[PDB]
């Protein structure tokens, strides 16, 4: 008795009428429901009004303080690191925290500085400065090219969230990302290393700067202050246990214009600007094509860390972050924001974490961190004058630390996935050696090629019956399966295509027979059928369609018959159209192991 | 009654020991078998010795004069092609015939000068000529890099022979390898068009060329000699419709030194040398840097395709070809060969087939042929003077038709695999425009990616009991399939990985219930157990097993169980490995649909 299941009927709707009158259903004029999309767009005007004010405010404004007096040094140091001036980053970050108050969902995340993309940004900014030569005086042609990057990040973020080609997410994996944030973290550990020794070491950039940025270092290790080094040498031994951030600064402020410290030749920040807010400008709008392909990278790793952080958090508690609004937020905290003086932003692990130790669930306390900001960078902003430089890379590395402890995860990680964890020492060093961006671009190819590896050498076995059941399973696996004798079931987990289609003959040529050699043997001078678990065949290419006749052919040759069973849907559908099974040849295809087994053993008698 | 296997015990030796062991089992230092390693790597002495003369001589003889005579005007012309004089194309084929008899086992493939390798030989030869300048007389210093980028080719094919790395061949698929080749036949069209029209255009390369080359000729057309175009559209005419090749060469160069057709600036071959063979010229060996990554590409596709046409020609009959002595063939086919005045060399399918059509299994004939060649080289070579130069663009493109002819099947292509006809349209025009070169990058890794694409957007269903039987089938697909309710089997067809982890929890959430929107809903205010057929689930990522948790753990927050059938022992181990199933929970995974689904039925009552 042989299984005579009916396929389904295929749906004859295939042309664009179907998917045109599925748009409109999709309504797109839509009325009465441009609102919804004005809300949709605008999510401020969703809760505010609904705010439960009496059992949040003392939350949101809590700590409110401590943040923005935190985002403060975090700016004066990575706009350092981005080759911008100190107010930049300050406007940078009280821009992005009002404006994605404006447009926002997680209600949970940080936006503003991340250090990884301020790297980058500096990266792009010096090439241009130094493709340029080095009323543009240096730090205004840096300005010009850092929002002109912002802007194109954000134009291209807010194009994917138009287009819905959002999806590209998917290829940055967290272990890649993990990998990437790691090797950046190595490489600001290491520009921030010259601050940290006062050293004045010239601007290295391409392949290896790491390696040459160290090189400089330990040749230049004779001109040290010290008194920068003993200032920093305190700051780390105070900060390594890990509030205590804000008190460093201050005191460290306080002790530097107290003492004047400057007088030693000790580096320091400078009067960057007043009260200032100067009129925005417009982008370059000419130099928009330099450096565009730069800003595919910015706007990708900034995009997929905002999505990621933001559906982590909703997840934790109330879900409900959408993944196209938060597109279209992030793209507009980097274009509005570009025509001022600001460059690209995206959330920041560890400003989220400050906020989350201490804060509560709304995010009117990044308004209250823009306000402290604000008042920062209104009148308190000489107040920070006559800073060490020091402490400044202190409070980079100390941040970093965060990022820079998944080394200890390595162990952890090889006892879970061994090749994502290669993936994740790969993308590291090519991070920190080579470049940001070619690291990620390694990275994400890398993955591809592992996904293609996995593939390349994938299981192959045979099956044994398991007693007094239907189950076949691998007998290199498992123990004491019924195997009976002529009929060797062989199952091949990977799907059957050009690139392991000679491994899938090789391996059911070792374990069967092999009908080449015996067919030359016989014509110089057991086993009656095989049956071809094709489960965990995923697809089937014009290779494995070819490679599948020949064996069927090849075996059929000797005399041993070959039975395909547990074939796809679409598998089948691929065979049939390829001209396997001829015309109701039948006896070839079946619907599981145990009727091609039952059939084999029927056949023999 | 649960199913109760147990696992085999997993071998302990994984350490370098028995890698060693088997290694000098593999017997590295062999005695008396050094005599084997020197007939494998010289099959010569294999067969000669052993020759059935009385059966074979007469077809081994017969056709190679019609060969070698046809292999002549091959040479004259695709070494126009590759920027060289027409000796050297000479000189290739002699020596590359020569060479294979000595070292080759398909005993019935044609080595020798192939247009698309010619192609890319000539685009690496103008480039360094242009960065070079146009005792290095232009062609001198042609033929110098020409030999150097040969000698690299096979040294990296010789290398990757001994290394054993030759797995790198699988990544060519044959379906890209004919849209490679089938870019390339219209790049060789496009170039051969000036000679068929007698014009002097200015050389093109880069990306684009066809197109520029093109367009030159049209802007140029005016300056048409009517004669070598008349010739062409004769020449054109008669070979069309398909030893008529040698007829038609014999008498255009009878036709063209009794008219004199010169006389009407008629573009002709000179007296490219006398019987010559010139004293060898070692390598650059200071340029040898310069070319290497061109070098790659050749050797590469040169192997490839030299293995594809020797194991489809020994499969055909008597398969006894060794791979890795065939890829040390082709590289002392362009070593040796290389410090004399060659290029690289490749099997060709168009004279193969020329060889089949006329011939017998004895690769003896190459060595008539050679010896024609060389009676060519010899005496002959002035004869072939006053060549029209019209008849052998038309004996170029005549040759090509065979690869044009491909677009004819790109109908029967569609009705069997849609994704390897649109790589091999892909590869078809990244070859045409743009360059060879990137154009097989772009091919070879546009099929990694649809691999991934086909695993990004998977199959994914509920599973139905087929009535009276163990067997459980999409209910998407088939019909009349028993799906009792509170149950619902859901199968994913694809590995479950960073990419389509997305993917697998949106199809799961749409087809069951989705508990995210349920939980939130109960907080703001049927089913019971679901089971994941793990079966067509290939290999598991640690985004995989974090998803299967996540999935488990909301699942069973709202109340609803979750069971993992029919899994991988690799994702077994992985699921162990990533802390899944705690501790001795049991009731977690099963080894069939069936069990899970009786387990559900069960826990109910
Ligand atoms: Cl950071
Ligand atoms: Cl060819």
């Amino acid at each position: 008795h042989r299984i005579l299941i009916e396929r389904q009927e295929k749906s004859d709707t295939n042309f664009k009428e179907f998917v045109i009158k599925k748009l409109q259903k999709n309504c797109q004029c839509s009325p009465a429901k441009a609102k919804n999309m004005i809300l949709g767009f605008l999510p401020v005007l969703q809760w505010l009004p609904k705010y439960d004010l009496k059992k949040n405010i003392l939350g949101d404004v809590m700590s409110g303080l401590i943040v923005g007096i935190l985002l403060v040094p975090q700016s004066i140091a990575y706009s350092l690191l981005a080759g911008q001036e100190p107010v930049y980053g300050l406007y940078t970050s009280f821009f992005a925290s009002i404006i994605y108050f404006l447009l926002g969902t997680s209600r949970h995340i940080s936006v503003g500085i991340f250090g990884v993309l301020c790297l980058m940004i500096g990266e792009t900014v010096d090439r241009e400065l130094q493709k340029a030569g080095y009323i543009c005086d240096k730090s205004c042609y840096a300005i010009m090219v850092g929002s002109t990057v912002t802007f194109i990040a954000g134009v291209y973020q807010v194009a994917m969230g138009f287009f819905q080609v959002g999806f590209v997410s998917v290829y940055l994996s967290d272990a890649l990302l993990s990998g990437f944030v790691t090797g950046a973290s190595f490489t600001i550990l290491t520009s921030q290393a010259k601050y940290l020794l006062g050293l004045n070491l010239p601007r290295t950039n391409g392949v290896g700067s790491l390696i040459t940025t160290w090189i400089h270092v330990f040749r230049n290790i004779h001109k040290t202050n010290l008194c920068d080094l003993i200032t920093s040498l305190l700051c780390l031994l105070v900060l390594l246990p890990t509030p205590i951030e804000l008190v460093v600064v201050v005191a460290a402020t306080l002790a530097s214009h107290f003492g004047k410290l400057h007088e030693n030749y000790n580096s320091s920040i400078a009067g960057h600007i007043p009260t200032g807010f100067m009129p925005p400008k417009v982008p370059e709008w000419n130099l928009i094509p330099s450096v565009a392909v730069d800003a595919i990278a910015i706007s990708i790793i900034g995009f997929a860390i905002t999505v990621s952080l933001s559906e982590m958090f909703a997840k934790k508690h109330g879900y409900t972050v959408k993944a196209n609004q938060e597109m279209y937020a992030i793209g507009f905290c980097n274009i509005i924001p570009s025509f001022f003086h600001c460059f690209t932003t995206s959330a920041a692990l560890a400003k989220t974490l400050v906020k989350e130790s201490t804060g509560c669930h709304t995010q009117l306390s990044g308004v209250v961190t823009a306000l402290v900001l604000l008042l920062v960078l209104l009148v308190i902003a000489p107040l920070f004058y006559s800073l060490q430089k020091s402490v400044l890379g202190v409070i980079t590395i100390v941040n970093l630390r965060g990022a820079l402890r998944k080394f200890r995860d390595l162990p952890k990680m090889w006892s879970i996935s061994r090749m994502d964890t290669v993936i994740w020492f790969v993308t590291m060093l090519s991070s920190a050696l080579l470049s940001t961006e070619i690291g990620l671009l390694v990275g994400v190819c890398f993955s591809i090629f592992c996904v293609i590896l996995r593939t390349q050498k994938p299981k192959s076995s045979l099956l044994g019956l398991v007693e007094e059941s239907e189950v076949f399973e691998s007998v290199s696996a498992y123990k004491n399966l019924q195997i009976k004798p002529g009929i060797k079931i062989f199952r091949f987990v990977a799907p059957l295509y050009y690139i392991n289609k000679e491994c899938f003959k090789s391996a059911l040529y070792k374990q069967t027979v092999n009908p080449i050699l015996i067919k030359v043997a016989w014509k110089k001078a057991e086993l009656h059928t095989i049956v071809i678990d094709c489960s965990a065949i995923q697809f089937l290419d014009t290779a494995g369609i070819h490679t599948l006749k020949e064996v069927r052919r090849d075996y059929e040759a000797i005399g041993i018959q070959v039975l395909l069973a547990q074939c796809n849907p679409t598998v089948r559908d691929s065979l049939t159209n390829g001209e396997y099974c001829k015309k109701e040849e039948e006896n070839l295809l079946f619907y599981s192991v145990y009727e091609a087994m039952a059939f084999a053993e029927v056949s023999k008698n």
